[PDB]
RNA sequence: ACACA
RNA sequence: ACACA
């Protein structure tokens, strides 16, 4: 039905401060579609390059944040020549240890499977955000605390709730700018969870939202 | 802006 | 403890 981009491949630059890094970048157009590796280069100043299904999650990507605003700097996106990306030697990362990462074998991959491709949406990037797999208390306080920690600014609006599950929570967040938003999706998507007695932590995990509020 | 693959 | 109030 869509379109699709020229190559399997996409490339990325404007990566030049501290603040991007394999996981992050990767993650935040991941929501966009089925991924399957990404890969840095130190032919220039900040810039990557990453591999997809380039049908869905190519297009979407260049539809919505590529070359957007993050972190008081651009990310800015196009499509790749490369053939593929190819692993082999690093050279690690300033927020990494190594200068490549694997996600084909991912779970985070939206639409690799049928019962969540029946429910999944995806829309124009906005200020509004959206959470699964949050503590039942993660609210407000939570939320502020836990930014304040990374040094990242706070959301402006909070909402939690509950009847989406009954063994974690849900709810919608909400910055002054689309900016604000997307650069605390790259440090908070993914991130561990505290428990009470739990043996483990459990991600979670956030995406640009669909919800008419965030309070 | 297209690799110590 | 994987996806929209």
């Amino acid at each position: 039905y869509g379109p699709h981009a020229d190559s399997p491949v996409l490339m990325v630059y404007g990566l030049d401060q501290s603040k991007m890094n394999c996981d992050r970048v990767f993650n935040v157009f991941c929501l966009y579609g089925n991924v399957e590796k990404v890969k840095f280069m130190k032919s220039k100043p900040g810039a990557a390059m990453v591999e997809m299904a380039d049908g869905y999650a190519v297009d979407r990507a260049i539809t919505h944040l590529n070359n957007n605003f993050m972190f008081g700097q651009k990310m800015n996106v196009c499509v790749s020549k490369q053939p593929a990306i190819m692993p082999g030697q690093s050279y690690g990362l300033e927020d990494g240890s190594c200068s490549y990462k694997d996600f084909s074998e991912s779970r985070n991959n939206r639409f690799s499977t049928p019962e969540q491709a029946a429910k999944n949406r995806i829309q124009h990037p906005s200020n509004v955000l959206h959470f699964f797999n949050a503590p039942l208390e993660v609210t407000e306080e939570n939320f502020f605390e836990i930014c304040d920690e990374l040094g990242v600014k706070r959301p402006t609006s909070v909402k939690v709730f509950s009847g989406k599950s009954e063994r974690s929570s849900s709810g919608l967040l909400e910055w002054d700018s689309k900016s604000d938003a997307l650069e605390t999706l790259g440090f908070l998507n993914h991130y561990q969870m505290k428990n009470p007695n739990g043996p483990y932590p459990y991600t979670l995990k956030l995406c640009f939202s669909t919800a008419q509020h965030a309070s």
